[PDB]
This record gives C-alpha cells, sequence and structure tokens, in this order.
C-alpha cells in the first residue's frame, strides 16, 4: 500500500533512545561460527564460513565504524563478508548498511518491502514517516519465504514474519557445527494504529500468522534483533562466568513469541 496521508502515524522515538540502545560492548563469541558484533541493545551477528561471512544487520550509521572495528577486533575483515542481511528496515537495524555493503562490497539481501524501504532511506515507513531516516542503499538479493542462502557449509534461510514491518525477516540458520540458531525479528505492533492502518492493511493478520511461523521454529540457539528480546546482557554474563552453553535456549523463541502474543493482545484491547 501506499502511503496514506490521512493515515494517522506514531510517534518517533528520540534519537536519546537509539543512542541508548547503540552505547558499544567487546565482542564475543556465541558459539562456534557466530559472533556477536553489535551494541548494547541493536544486535548483529557474523557468522564465519572458510568461504567468507554473512552479516545480520548492522545497526545504526553513527554504528558503522564501531560495527567494523568489532568485526576486526574478533580477528574477521569487513572484506570477507560476503552477505549483509537486514530482518527489518529501520535506522537501527539498517542504518550503517549503505557504508558496510561500500566498505565491504558485500551483497546485500533482503525482502521486497524492506529492499523498498532502504532504497527510500527509510522513508514513507508505514507507522513513522519520515521521522527517521538513514542512508539509502540498494538490494542487490531479493529473498523470498523458505528461500535459502548457502556459503561455505551453513545455510541460511529467509522466514517472512511481517506485522513489526511489512517486510520483517528472521533467519534461520543452520551451522557447520550442527546446531541451529534462529535470528528473530521484532515482532512488536505499534499501539493504537493497529487496526484499519490503510498504510498496512493487513497487519493485524501478518502478525498473527508470525507467531504461528516463529512458534513452529525448534532450534539450539535463541537470537533476537534486540538485545533484551533475548536475555542478551544477562547471558553475556554468563557466557564470561564459564557457561558457554549459556545462548543455548531451545525454548527461548517460543517463550518469546508468547510474550509478544500477550502484548499484542493487550494492545487490541485498548
Amino acid at each position: 500500500a501506499a502511503l496514506d496521508p490521512s493515515q494517522p502515524l506514531s510517534p518517533a522515538p528520540p534519537l536519546s533512545l537509539f543512542k541508548a540502545w547503540a552505547k558499544p560492548i567487546k565482542p564475543f563469541q556465541i558459539t562456534e561460527g557466530v559472533w556477536y558484533v553489535g551494541t548494547k541493545n541493536l544486535s548483529s551477528i557474523l557468522l564465519t564460513t572458510p568461504a567468507g561471512h554473512i552479516l545480520i544487520d548492522a545497526g545504526l550509521d553513527e554504528s558503522a565504524p564501531q560495527i567494523k572495528a568489532n568485526i576486526e577486533a574478533a580477528g574477521f575483515r569487513l572484506t570477507d563478508v560476503r552477505y549483509l542481511l537486514n530482518s527489518h528496515a529501520r535506522l537501527d537495524q539498517a542504518g550503517g548498511m549503505a557504508r558496510l555493503k561500500a566498505w565491504s562490497g558485500a551483497q546485500l539481501v533482503a525482502s521486497q518491502p524492506n529492499a523498498d524501504q532502504m532504497a527510500r532511506g527509510g522513508r514513507q515507513d508505514f507507522a513513522l514517516g519520515d521521522a527517521l531516516p538513514f542512508p539509502p542503499v540498494t538490494t542487490d538479493k531479493i529473498i523470498h519465504h523458505q528461500e535459502s542462502i548457502i556459503l561455505g557449509g551453513i545455510t541460511v534461510t529467509a522466514l517472512f514474519t511481517p506485522g513489526h514491518l511489512p517486510g520483517s525477516t528472521s533467519w534461520r540458520v543452520t551451522l557447520r557445527n550442527g546446531k541451529t540458531l534462529i535470528y528473530a525479528d521484532s515482532l512488536a505492533t505499534p499501539d493504537y494504529l493497529l487496526i484499519n492502518n490503510k498504510n498496512y492493511p493487513d497487519l493485524v493478520t501478518d502478525i498473527q500468522s508470525s507467531f504461528k511461523t516463529l512458534a513452529a521454529q525448534h532450534v539450539d540457539i535463541f537470537i533476537a534483533n534486540k538485545g533484551d528480546h533475548f536475555g542478551l546482557l544477562e547471558k553475556r554474563q554468563q557466557l564470561r562466568n564459564g557457561d558457554t552453553q549459556a545462548f543455548f535456549d531451545s525454548n527461548g523463541l517460543q517463550q518469546y513469541v508468547e510474550r509478544s502474543r500477550q502484548r499484542f493482545i493487550t494492545q487490541l484491547t485498548a
């Protein structure tokens, strides 16, 4: 749907909030071939393979130098990244895509709505409008639901989980060590402007099908695009205390879906 100015928009969060989430933390290894290179609350995952790397999400554009320094601090290089993956096309997940793609020469992979929004530099957002723009970037590979990419012995499969944005994409990964991982995009929806939203008429049914889609994924490792959605900070503290199984959470994804579903219900009631 095209943006209808007669449709009310949601208020945009203050930039100070995104900056607080973008506070840097030193990178660490979640498991073999999986490195966290993001910020205190904005996830970014580096999947390493013998044939090159895949980077999921990029954080704020202000954070692009820090993301690169994180990847390098972990001993890897931005020029070995083959694919850049996007969960949803807002400044806190795709702000640095324009400069990360330029610095790496990787292919950006995203769903068609995320590609359209990232090409607009974030504008025409169904809920935010042009409130939070970021450097525009072109997507090279449009990914489709249940479409897989193979690189260096891992498998990354896209799962369309719309609702937070029309193009919201989650990513299921099968690693070299046999373990499975999910990168769940946000399942959060805007207060009030949920029903009969002229900019996004399928929101209510989309998010409900996303609940089912993610609930069906039984994986070993639960990651999400926001740190406090998968207990990042307390798992990292457990990890640096000797628990290497800290990020192994076979039920975490199902719990996050139920928490998201409950919150969504209280919003429909209001």
